[PDB]
């Protein structure tokens, strides 16, 4: 689909059998979501941004789906404000920035 | 344009004469630019990003290009990571998101 940005570009995922809304962020290098359990070990990382930065965990290779479409990739799980999907799945989509 | 998310949406814009690079982010409902020296009064405003919030200076109908699109509007300049480009300017260049 074609998403305007009039409003903020907010779209329903599904993680671990549970569906969440995430921001699609083309200024996320990596995605990061709220906290929350998922399978398998995990690494330490500092991640910043406008205002500073904050510890997640990195699991890698999860499945996540993103308004149907299936795609693979790192996600780091931590206290972030907002569920956000970065760069590293929306190249996976095929997502694309036109103007 | 169309352009891919494999590596950052950097792009060239020019304000006050001068040429500066900026991240095209569709997480950001404002622009946020580093520290400069922008014409006539600002006001106080606070926004949030992933490590927390922060004090930018707000400054109404500035001229900006954006990849040779004009565009006027609000920019806010503060302690940010890189020149980031918002929503509130991304609408007014007609860029969206597609895949
Ligand atoms: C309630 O909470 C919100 O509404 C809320 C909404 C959105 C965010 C996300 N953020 C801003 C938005 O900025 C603005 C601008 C103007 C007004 C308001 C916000 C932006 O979209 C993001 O792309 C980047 C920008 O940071 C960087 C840092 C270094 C290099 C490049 C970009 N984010 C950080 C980040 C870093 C690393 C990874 C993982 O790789 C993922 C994410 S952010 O700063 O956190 C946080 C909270």
């Amino acid at each position: 689909p074609q998403i305007t940005l009039w409003q903020r570009p907010l779209v329903t995922i599904k993680i671990g059998g549970q569906l969440k809304e995430a921001l699609l962020d083309t200024g996320a290098d990596d995605t990061v979501l709220e906290e929350m359990s998922l399978p398998g070990r995990w690494k330490p990382k500092m991640i910043g941004g406008i205002g500073g930065f904050i510890k997640v965990r990195q699991y890698d290779q999860i499945l996540i789906e993103i308004c149907g479409h299936k795609a693979i990739g790192t996600v780091l799980v931590g206290p972030t404000p907002v569920n956000i999907i970065g760069r590293n799945l929306l190249t996976q989509i095929g997502c694309t920035l036109n103007f």
